[PDB]
């Protein structure tokens, strides 16, 4: 599944709805292995909409369970990222991910 922990704690009051827009920074990487992205260098905020199936399963139960502030350590078993296909180009199959993402704000 997802594995989330903290890297600092938010407001631990104020966490998103579902249809709710999230914006987010955040840095993903191979586990043990290679950054791919990071939305913190293109100096521009990662926005999704919650409960939309706009992203993977372990960033959708992942900051579902965070409040504004936090930033959160997501470890994301193959299962809940790409699985067996892998995301063409850049991530293999199997591969569990690590993201950095810090809840900014909602809206
Ligand atoms: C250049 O950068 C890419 C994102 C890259 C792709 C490659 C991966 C390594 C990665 O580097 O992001 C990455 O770090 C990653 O794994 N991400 C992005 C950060 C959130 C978590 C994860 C993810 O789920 O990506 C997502 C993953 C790759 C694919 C989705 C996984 C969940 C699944 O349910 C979806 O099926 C549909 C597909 C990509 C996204 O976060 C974007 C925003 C969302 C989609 C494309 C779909 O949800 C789509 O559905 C029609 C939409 O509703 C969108 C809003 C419609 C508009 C026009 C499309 C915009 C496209 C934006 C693409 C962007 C910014």
């Amino acid at each position: 599944g997802v594995q989330v922990e903290t890297i600092s704690p938010g407001d631990g009051r104020t966490f998103p709805k579902r249809g709710q827009t999230c914006v987010v920074h955040y840095t993903g990487m191979l586990e043990d292995g290679k950054k791919f992205d990071s939305s913190r260098d293109r100096n521009k905020p990662f926005k999704f909409m919650l409960g939309k199936q706009e992203v993977i399963r372990g960033w959708e139960e992942g900051v579902a369970q965070m409040s504004v502030g936090q930033r959160a350590k997501l470890t994301i078993s193959p299962d809940y990222a790409y699985g067996a296909t892998g995301h063409p180009g850049i991530i293999p199959p199997h591969a569990t991910l690590v993201f950095d993402v810090e809840l900014l704000k909602l809206e």
